[PDB]
């Protein structure tokens, strides 16, 4: 419990209070009181992921069309992950930066990726399982990708053994944020803040 | 996926459908659509717990009182564990009477508890990480625990295989069965109901 706004506004790294004892360990990964008090509202969780990726795998980057859009509370289990999230919503003042944050089984921080920004995460290690909250049910049909390593965004990715990344077909054929910008596809900083200004 | 219901009713073992591929694998664990079809109605996720335990170690039996209880949907990504489930719903024609699921990190499934019903779990296995959703903040005044070895559940845990089991100070002092009925603590089986067939 320390959560702390990344250089992206809209998204945070938090920590837990990581209680040992003789059985091993617990935490509350995320609690109500907790989660409303840095993002100003209640997560309606409508569904939940999970990956397992061998070193040197990366899925993203990712978003959802605005009107309900899909925020993201993200966790590594076991392994290590980079994770990554970039500022798509045009008019922002942080628009095209990005920021990571290091998921781990040693630490166990969390990012928040609120309404309408793209998120991806490249795994570090074998057997890195990530778990994730979404505010919305997957939708193919309001769920677009901007490829990860586009070179308007500039993703200072690190690479495993010095080896290049392994992706899905859908994430290496994935557009590129100035041939999305230009299709129109992209989320507006101000109807995602009246989305939030909601509470 | 697969939703079947244990031999005590409210409870269920969920099986996912586990998409693999050169990555590693991924599978919804949760979705909103998936779990109104057995529940009958939307998970409110108002918390979510992680534990990680070394082999041998037993957590519960824990309950919360109703208005409004804890509903959990519970699972290992790591490791593994034998999960229970008691029914200590006054009045219900299987009062008194337990069930189980085998969570792991092969199989991956998933056992949801509703509101008024007992559970606890045994780690099998050094490493068994459990994470649960809950429907409910947790609330020290409203949760209760009955002893895991209780003789009138004579729960049939799995491992006098070498050691006794690993227990909390609270777990290892939790009051009996008999103690917490005649104390009038239980839930009742009607009411349970008309809480939840409210959806």
């Amino acid at each position: 419990m320390k959560a702390r706004e990344l250089d992206v506004p809209g998204a945070w790294e938090i920590t837990p209070t990581i209680h040992v004892d003789s059985r091993g360990l617990f935490f509350e990964w995320l609690t109500d009181h907790g989660f409303r008090a840095f993002a100003g509202h209640s997560l309606d969780v409508r569904q939940v992921n999970c990956s397992v990726s061998s070193a040197g795998v990366l899925r993203g980057l990712h978003f959802a069309q605005l009107p309900p859009s899909q925020a993201k509370y993200v966790t590594c289990v076991s392994g290590s992950v980079f994770d990554v999230v970039v500022d798509i919503r045009e008019g922002s003042p942080t628009f095209g930066r990005w920021d990571s944050v290091l998921l781990d089984d040693q630490d166990r921080r969390t990012i928040y990726v609120s309404e309408g920004l793209a998120h991806g995460f490249l795994a570090l290690q074998d057997n890195s399982t990530v778990m994730y909250l979404c505010s919305a049910e997957y939708n193919p049909q309001r769920e677009h990708t901007i490829c990860a390593t586009d070179p308007t965004l500039a993703v200072d990715w690190p690479l495993v053994d010095g080896a290049a990344p392994s992706l899905s077909d859908r994430d290496a054929a994935a557009p590129s944020f100035e041939d999305v910008r230009a299709s129109g596809l992209l989320p507006r900083w101000e109807q995602t803040q009246r989305f939030i200004g909601e509470m």
